[PDB]
């Protein structure tokens, strides 16, 4: 929604992000925004409305960031996730312009942006914006429990938020990569700058497609679900957009169907929810039609 010098709500992100050790640039406000919001969607918007030792019990701290981030894990998947997702692309960049030494026009060294200024950015290009940078230091392979599940919070949000958004449409297209210079392509690759899953350079292309649900809320009921129906679609919705075959309903737990019409499919969720997607064979994209109860 909304965050309340800077706010507070960034200011116990940061001590977050140090307790839970993370590693303080842009990729580090970047992530300070991610866990700004959800904060925000938490209702923490008072260091009283924390543990007094959130700053410093990385093991308690952990838990309860960790039901934040799926908080906002459900808000990005919930039927104002695209918005959502632009509010804080727009909350990263408005903050570099006034709080950085980012000029209007001054550009940034992003993968198709490198020639544009920031004034002339569109939402989506903010969107990945966001998306860059919150991606860079954060390991994908990581190393001890606990620790790893609190990084792999973040890949799960950049995840979704490429999936509920446009961006996902952008950054797993040919033409994203083989459209740079040769150059810029070089020194993205060799400093790593494009890892995976976020990013799909040359040397399956699985994505999703949340179109439908965009340009239609009334089909995405995801909030009417119990937890562990959202929960399910979180996970089907993660693993088609790292690219794997919509057939990952394999995570009585799959529940894969066919329904009436061209290549119209449905997964049950719960006893009353399910999702309904279809599945473009050639392009590699599946289309979600609805989530929730079911569309009529």
């Amino acid at each position: 929604p909304v965050t309340t010098y800077q706010p507070v709500e960034k200011q116990i992100a940061g001590d977050i992000i140090r307790v839970l050790e993370f590693k303080y640039g842009i990729a580090y406000r970047a992530k300070k925004v991610i866990i700004a919001y959800a904060l925000a969607v938490s209702g923490i918007h008072n260091v009283s409305q924390l543990p007094e030792d959130y700053y410093k019990n990385k093991d308690n701290t952990g838990r309860i960031y960790q039901e934040y981030m799926s908080n906002l894990l459900s808000a990005l998947l919930g039927e104002n996730g695209d918005q959502i997702s632009k509010d804080m692309a727009n909350d990263f960049t408005q903050n570099e312009l006034e709080f950085g030494g980012q000029r209007l026009k001054n550009t940034w060294d992003i993968p198709d942006l490198e020639n544009k200024l920031l004034e002339d950015y569109s939402d989506e290009d903010k969107l990945l914006a966001l998306y860059f940078f919150a991606s860079q230091e954060l390991p994908m392979e990581a190393n001890q429990q606990s620790n790893a599940a609190n990084f792999f919070k973040v890949i799960d949000f950049l995840l979704i938020l490429s999936a509920v958004t446009s961006l996902g449409k952008r950054i797993f297209s040919k033409n994203f990569y083989n459209g740079l210079e040769t150059k810029s392509l070089e020194n993205y690759i060799e400093r790593k700058k494009l890892s995976k899953p976020f990013f799909r350079p040359p040397q399956s292309n699985w994505r999703v497609s949340l179109q439908k649900l965009r340009d239609n809320p009334s089909r995405n009921t995801f909030m009417k679900m119990d937890d562990a129906a959202k929960r399910k679609y979180s996970s089907f919705i993660k693993e088609v957009q790292k690219g794997n075959d919509p057939r990952a309903a394999a995570a009585s737990g799959s529940n894969f169907e066919k329904l009436q019409g061209r290549d119209l499919y449905s997964i049950r969720l719960s006893q009353e929810h399910r999702v309904t997607f279809s599945i473009n064979n050639t392009d590699q994209i599946m289309e979600i039609q609805s989530v929730g109860t079911h569309y009529q």
